[PDB]
């Protein structure tokens, strides 16, 4: 009996930020009209991230209240951290009521609980702030993760994975909350790695129940979690780095990112799928981690993969924007409305078998085997 | 068949500070001579700490070098961060060499890798530079914890477990890499609890190796990881608390902690133990993490343990002092090789059942009991 995916639930901030408008948005906050030069090159990073918008924490406002968030590098760790630790507290709870709902057991069965946030340290943690918000049971056995990135929303359910088919009857809550408030920065003309993630990273919470043996007079089964496995690339040391500096979290990516994930995704795939006898991909549903539009073109491109199949990896890079953990959730869930919609026999686009990756720092590679469950 | 410790192995800092002469040192390394009420208060947590040395990162010339350490608050998260981060790797490659050893397998065997570190937010994490130093199987399924505090022992514990006993042949690294260099500040007379920090917080890594079916051949179990659990203490919030500035880890201990983790043990204890059917706390091996001598003294009295139950963790305290998660598997250690030196019929001072207690932010409270292995 494999741990099952049998809930999700998501949230974004309110504050949404059209693609096409935030060049003109991000130049006029941190004050930076006067660089033209720069402007265009920004432009040219918005339009070709294929997102249509992301979901900030961060406004006007905030930004005219705390002048030293609006600069480059600036001792602005404190004021961050104080709205960071806040803000995935507040919309790991949106994401957790709405997940519990789905999952339709009450909240007092979840005995294990964990939580993977981007940023916002605190001791104690998102996990147990997010235990008294919720009114989870005290004895909640939980797991906090801060600082791991991109790649965690393979690392939650590896655990979730283990967990719950090592303890009879165990309900596992995980709460993705990603807030880049955190990195949120001005532009520089010296710099040139920062400016990236001003356009790409979007916030958002992703909570899903994660249990083995189905209770199926209650319990609806999404996914079924059947193998994890975690990588390290070869020859990609320092590829992917982030820093909680003084001035906030630093992203620093190489411009082989995009080359180095997609030529060892044959690797993950082999690795994963010859124990099951499964070599095409294609005959795969297919929730990858969106980093980048680059890493999407190019994980199609080198696969073998039709249009179709990173449609609803798309979708979600184009509605939210790379929402780090969280991202592969949003996907997850987006891919059964979908699958229903188009009334197909299966929660993954009517197809048996499928994988979910997470990419991030190191460069990590995280690779679930998923099963879908049928739909009538 | 359950998860078991097949190996321990620890690591510590060069620099030996001898509790006696510490309030003398932190007072002028710090330049606090001039506040002679503050260093009576200083001395005396010193002095009632039951702390005899400590090892630590920080010394009298990182100081000279960096004076936004030596600082109560002054802006200083950068020059720890990247002492730390290579800190907490080292100590910890050391101690996980001594575990890989003990343990007898090929470190090729590792299969999942749990990093815990009380600061040093890295990404990637000391869980990567870990794999990368040991040179572990690149496949290695890692997790990293940071940030956690004192009860993640337990925390680690509990996660090795279900790992262990969920994954045939699987064989987890544990590595509890604890550096000060994150909270090491001055005193306040405004904040007199930052200082207890530096009065008892000392450096040190542990390592363990976890695995469920022991191969017998090769594997000597240590200690069986019987079951597992974590709890927040009622009425306990904000009594231990850490906030990463821009100055470093704060540190925020109210007064309040030895009573109310002392008042709540007997609930942990029944919790864990009644579906084993034991009632008698001095029939079982105790493993609990010394937060301060007063937790300890009142963990004694309010359980009603022999005064002698608690030596091995006492002994730590007193040749270590508190290395936050990793202090338990010091504990661990010095159990089993004391017992062998008393010649006992266990692991656990010849007794068959024990606890590991974590104890930490929240108040959060890890129980792991423990079964011991023959000697
Ligand atoms: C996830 O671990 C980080 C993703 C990301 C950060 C910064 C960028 O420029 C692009 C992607
Ligand atoms: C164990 O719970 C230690 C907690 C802690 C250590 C250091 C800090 O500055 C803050 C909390």
């Amino acid at each position: 009996k494999l741990a099952t995916v049998m809930a999700i639930g998501t949230a974004n901030p309110p504050n949404c930020y059209y693609q096409a408008d935030f060049p003109d948005f991000y130049f006029r906050v941190t004050n930076s009209d006067h660089l033209i030069n720069l402007k265009q090159k920004f432009k040219r990073l918005c339009e070709n991230s294929r997102i249509e918008k992301r979901y900030l924490h961060v406004t006007e406002e905030i930004l005219k209240e705390n002048p030293n968030i609006a600069a480059y590098e600036a001792t602005s760790l404190n004021v961050r951290h104080k709205m960071q630790v806040k803000g995935v507290a507040e919309l790991g709870k949106e994401a957790a009521l709405k997940a519990i709902k789905e999952w339709g057991q009450p909240k007092s069965k979840i005995t294990h609980l964990i939580v993977c946030c981007l940023a916002g340290v605190d001791m104690p943690g998102a996990d147990y702030q997010l235990t008294k918000l919720l009114d989870l049971d005290p004895s909640v056995k939980r797991f906090m993760f801060y600082h791991l990135g991109c790649y965690a929303g393979g690392t939650v359910l590896r655990l979730a994975k283990d967990i719950a088919e090592n303890n009879k009857g165990a309900r596992v809550l995980i709460v993705c909350s990603e807030m880049t408030t955190t990195c949120f920065r001005g532009p520089s003309e010296t710099h040139l790695d920062s400016m990236i993630g001003q356009a790409i990273l979007g916030d958002g919470a992703a909570a899903v129940i994660v249990g083995a043996d189905p209770d199926l007079t209650v319990e609806r089964p999404i996914f079924e979690l059947v193998s994890t496995a975690q990588t390290i690339v070869p020859e990609s040391h320092g590829a992917i780095e982030g820093h909680l500096l003084e001035s906030g979290l630093s992203f620093h990516l190489y411009k082989t990112v995009p080359t180095l994930i997609s030529n060892n995704i044959k690797t993950c795939l082999s690795d994963a799928f010859t124990p099951l006898n499964i070599s095409d991909w294609n005959s795969l549903f297919w929730i990858a981690h969106p980093g980048g539009p680059a890493i999407l073109d190019q994980v199609t491109a080198k696969v073998g993969l039709e249009k179709e199949k990173l449609k609803v990896t798309r979708q979600v890079l184009k509605d939210y924007g790379n929402m780090s953990s969280a991202t592969v959730f949003f996907i997850m869930d987006e891919m059964r409305k979908k699958s229903l919609e188009n009334g197909q026999a299966t929660t993954g686009e009517g197809l048996e078998w499928g994988v979910l990756f997470g990419f991030g720092p190191g460069i990590t590679v995280e690779t679930v085997v998923l099963r879908s469950v049928p739909v009538i």
